[PDB]
């Protein structure tokens, strides 16, 4: 896998 | 953003 | 066997 | 990722 700190999806 | 073929999350 | 939903090959 | 030693795809 994830990135973003929002988990799977959203921002890469 | 996407990667996988899967739209966003999942597959990288 | 197969794994990924994209069938033999490719993403295991 | 392969498996098999015949590339993707074939046998795991
Ligand atoms: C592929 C290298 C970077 C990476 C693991 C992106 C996946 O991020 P997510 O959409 O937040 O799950
Ligand atoms: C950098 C590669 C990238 C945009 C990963 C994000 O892929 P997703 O988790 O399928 O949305
Ligand atoms: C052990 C997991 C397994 C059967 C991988 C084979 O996946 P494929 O390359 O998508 O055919
Ligand atoms: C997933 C762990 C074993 C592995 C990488 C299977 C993929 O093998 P292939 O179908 O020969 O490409
Ligand atoms: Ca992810
Ligand atoms: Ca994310
Ligand atoms: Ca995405
Ligand atoms: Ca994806
Ligand atoms: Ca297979
Ligand atoms: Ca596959
Ligand atoms: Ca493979
Ligand atoms: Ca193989
Ligand atoms: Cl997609
Ligand atoms: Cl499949």
């Amino acid at each position: 896998x994830d990135a973003x700190g929002d988990g799977d999806g959203x921002i890469p």
